[PDB]
């Protein structure tokens, strides 16, 4: 996250921290994720596509710090790693950038809701906030483009939803942004998601309810003028989510 504020998991209790283990025993952070039910985390395909082996992954819930333990945190393995069959990446644009991780504790259980671990609601078919709406993003992503390490503490910020019409302007992304994507940015270009924020939630308060409107997907640089964050439009993927979580 560029700009914004440090935060704690209690304010973002659906946030999942996803790591990958390496031969040698080193674990690195991979991407964000959102808990949409006790057994299911949703994230972004591009996070996993080069390493589609579920055994490599570790998911934490209730975690506020990157490399240390948070009271109440819970650790999960991945029982099923589901990538979107039609995922693809162009120079900038990532398509069908959405994934599902079925989680389970070492004892075989799914998540136990608590003060710091909660599900986030999905949106309803093609019902997204209007452009100009303020929404929040959360992640352990870079604080500056020149950074090579991630912040130790979870961050959040607030960005505004940008219309498809504006986002498809030639100085923005032209036709590379599709209707299955959502653009969001700061009107002054001072705050944004960045590398390492992928897979994490774009949350909008919709009809009184906190809704998972987007998933951090792609963009050109971070907090660049005329270059919004691009998000998977969750509301266009409800039949895919339902079909894969129904089992
Ligand atoms: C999400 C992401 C992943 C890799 C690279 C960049 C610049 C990224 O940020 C683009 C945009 C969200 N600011």
């Amino acid at each position: 996250i560029i700009g914004g504020e440090f935060t704690t998991i209690e304010n973002q209790p659906w946030f999942a921290a996803i790591y990958r283990r390496h031969r040698g025993g080193s674990v690195t952070y991979v991407c964000g994720g959102s808990l949409i039910s006790p057994c299911w985390v949703i994230s972004a395909t591009h996070c996993f596509i080069d390493y589609p082996k579920k055994e490599d992954y570790i998911v934490y819930l209730g975690r506020s710090r990157l490399n240390s333990n948070t009271q109440g945190e819970m650790k999960f393995e991945v029982e099923n790693l589901i990538l979107h069959k039609d995922y693809s990446a162009d120079t900038l644009a990532h398509h069908n950038d959405i994934a599902l991780l079925k989680i389970r504790s070492k004892e075989g259980r799914c998540a136990q809701p608590s003060r710091t671990i909660q599900t986030i609601s999905l949106p309803s078919m093609y019902n997204d906030p209007q452009f100009g709406t303020s929404c929040e993003i959360t992640g352990f992503g870079k604080e500056n483009s020149t950074d090579y390490l991630y912040p130790e503490q979870l961050k959040m910020t607030v960005v505004k939803l940008i219309s498809h019409r504006e986002c498809q302007q030639p100085h923005y992304y032209g036709s590379e942004v599709t209707t299955k994507m959502l653009c969001a940015a700061d009107p002054q270009w001072k705050t944004d998601s960045c590398q390492g924020d992928s897979g994490g939630p774009l949350v909008c308060s919709l009809q009184g309810r906190m809704t998972l409107t987007g998933i951090v997907s792609w963009g050109r640089g971070c907090a660049l003028k005329d270059k919004p964050g691009v998000y998977t439009r969750v509301s266009h993927f409800l039949p895919w989510i339902r079909s894969h979580t129904k089992e």
